[PDB]
């Protein structure tokens, strides 16, 4: 077919919308709310706009090209159009970018400054409290920021399927927000901030605590141990104008170290600890053939998911505890008795690439003797805010080491954050476990990528079994709900809430749409992971030699004992009743 834009001629046997052929062929079109290949169907924030010869202006992200249209994207009616709009969303909201967390990288500035656009009256709202919702442990709303441009609730649906994010009439104004209008926690939302990251503007938050470290810092008794996550390595970077895909490890030890932490570990070190507890369990459920399956339990958004709807498999997960609380139980007690420091006085920081980590560092029962495993928990962007406002050169850095305590890693742990990860790593131990070996071949590619369900079967001591990894929490329901867990016996079970793994996490930078199409965000950043464990010389958790040796003179024999006295955690289904 034949169309004809902005006086140039194309023939093209494509059927796409005039957006994305527009955008193959450099033609420069603006959009808002268009994202996940899906737009704001009741609320068409029309940034799109371009003019079609004899029909006039319509959306080019849901417009579908056609033989013989003649397209005009930069007529001057457009553009008044496009302003026009922007104008009005201005009108409803607070365009104060100086203290903002999205100013360094807001679509919605970018769209502002493009089209000089200016608010007919300027949004000043002197009570900002009934536009704010911090109830949460994990998200915070900001509704002087939103567009209702339906991202959130587009993303949502696409990644969890949930719908725990909605449009919602609050006294007979549009408003975004969770069921009722209740704090996102008691609703069957997964706070894994999927949301977020769709979020153009700065409206959808991580709950903050920057405040828990900075106290802990500034308070002299305290001695406050800092820890990152496998994927904020991989990550990170990009908010220093580094690029994607940058290894910034060293980077990260010699930052915490400036910004004043005490101790500089990693989660790492924690991903080691619950691959030598949660392989132990595998081979124990094997030798007594059951509970099967065995499910992951280190993603609190899985754990969210399955309490809020399947919690008949609350008893087949694994008992025991996320990387990040494995360690936080181990740094109150382990770590006193190697440092001799109180334990009242330890306070734990970890980072995150997600948000329902905080849900899941503030559980009531995350704690022993008073004494919480983390104390505080601080994504991605967090860490990277708290760096810059204390002004520290992070890109000119030169590398430092963690402390090697609680701070070595094997190439098992470091591949956590990818999707896929967690089952790797348990198998490289659970093999070598259940049949008395040290395996030299360790690589299980086939568990490996961003298809949302990826099956296995394995070979262990001679006998055989059946693995799956759910990518993503929209993938749990289908697994379930095609009936896919009885079409065969499964084993052992790795679910993430988020698509990707962690380094797609609800904590993570924010990219740009026009970076995403560019760029394999999630493949890119989970290849940081997979290139330190191919260039480590231990590759399994339980060659971990500062993991090994607390284990020798502390806790004993993983899987009993000691270590799953306290090392452990239990999930349950609430006892029937009635009502519901
Ligand atoms: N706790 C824990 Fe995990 C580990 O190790 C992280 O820290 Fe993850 C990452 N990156 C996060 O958030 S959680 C899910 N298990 C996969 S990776
Ligand atoms: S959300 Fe964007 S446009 Fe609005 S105040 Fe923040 S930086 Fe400025
Ligand atoms: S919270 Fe963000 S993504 Fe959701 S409607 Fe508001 S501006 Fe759009
Ligand atoms: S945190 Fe996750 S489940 Fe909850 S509303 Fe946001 S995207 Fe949906
Ligand atoms: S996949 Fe990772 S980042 Fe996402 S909710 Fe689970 S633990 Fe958090
Ligand atoms: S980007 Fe097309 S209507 Fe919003
Ligand atoms: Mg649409
Ligand atoms: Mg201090």
């Amino acid at each position: 077919k034949t169309i004809i834009i902005n006086g140039v001629q194309f023939n093209t046997d494509e059927d796409t919308t005039i957006l994305k052929f527009a955008r193959d062929n450099n033609i420069d079109i603006s959009a808002l709310c268009f994202l996940n290949n899906c737009n704001n169907d009741i609320n068409k924030c029309e940034i799109c706009t371009v003019e079609v010869e004899g029909t006039g202006l319509v959306t080019a992200c849901d417009t579908l090209i056609e033989d013989g249209m003649i397209i005009n994207t930069n007529s001057d009616a457009v553009n008044e159009k496009i302003k026009s709009r922007i104008s009005q969303l201005l009108d409803i909201h607070e365009f104060k970018c100086g203290p903002c967390n999205r100013r360094e990288n807001c679509e919605f500035l970018k769209l502002v400054i493009k089209y000089k656009a200016r608010a007919s009256k300027p949004f000043l709202p002197k009570d900002k409290t009934e536009y704010v919702d911090e109830r949460s442990k994990s998200l915070t709303v900001d509704r002087t920021k939103c567009l209702l441009c339906g991202r959130c609730v587009n993303a949502c649906g696409k990644n969890t399927e949930t719908y725990a994010m909605k449009f919602l009439n609050k006294n007979g104004k549009t408003i975004i927000g969770a069921e009722d209008e209740k704090c996102f926690d008691d609703t069957n939302c997964l706070l894994c901030g999927q949301c977020i990251i769709a979020c153009p503007v700065a409206a959808l938050s991580e709950k903050s605590h920057m405040d828990r470290v900075k106290n802990a810092l500034n308070a002299p008794e305290k001695h406050v141990i800092v820890a990152m996550a496998p994927s904020v390595r991989a990550s990170i970077g990009e908010l220093f104008n580094m690029g994607f895909g940058v290894d910034v490890t060293g980077k990260i030890y010699t930052a915490l170290r400036q910004l004043g932490f005490d101790k500089i570990f990693d989660i790492n070190f924690g991903a080691d600890m619950t691959i030598m507890e949660e392989a132990t369990e595998l081979v124990q459920r094997i030798e007594n053939n059951g509970p099967f399956p065995m499910f992951t339990s280190a993603c609190p958004g899985w754990v969210r998911q399955a309490e809020n709807y399947y919690p008949e498999l609350l008893n087949n997960l694994s008992s025991a505890k996320s990387p990040q609380q494995i360690f936080g139980t181990a740094s109150k007690t382990y770590y006193p008795s190697i440092s001799g420091l109180d334990p009242k006085n330890v306070f734990t920081v970890t980072v995150m690439p997600c948000t329902s980590k905080k849900f899941e560092a503030d559980r009531p029962q995350m704690e022993k003797d008073g004494l919480r495993d983390i104390d505080a928990v601080i994504t991605t962007r967090e860490l990277a805010k708290m760096i810059k406002d204390a002004k520290i050169p992070f890109a000119k850095l030169e590398d430092s080491e963690a402390d090697p305590a609680m701070g070595e890693y094997s190439g098992a742990g470091a591949i956590f954050g990818a999707t896929g990860g967690v089952m790797e790593a348990a198998l490289r131990s659970a093999k070598d476990f259940a049949e008395n070996a040290e395996l030299e071949d360790i690589e299980y590619k086939q568990v490996r990528g961003l298809n949302g369900i990826k099956e296995a079967e394995v070979e262990i001591n001679n006998n055989k079994y059946n693995v799956a990894v759910i990518n993503g929490a929209s993938n749990l329901f289908k697994f379930m709900k095609s009936g896919m867990i009885n079409e065969k016996q499964y084993h052992f079970i790795e679910v993430m809430a988020c698509h990707g793994g962690c380094v797609n996490g609800g904590g993570q930078p924010h990219v740009n749409p026009k970076d995403l199409e560019k760029v394999d965000i999630k493949k890119v950043r989970a290849s940081v992971l997979y290139n330190q464990d191919e260039h480590l010389s231990k590759r399994k958790s339980h060659e971990n030699t500062a993991l090994v040796k607390m284990y020798q003179n502390y806790f004993g024999k993983p899987g009993e004992g000691r270590a799953h006295e306290i090392l452990h955690f239990k999930y349950k289904k609430s006892a029937w009743s009635h009502p519901q």
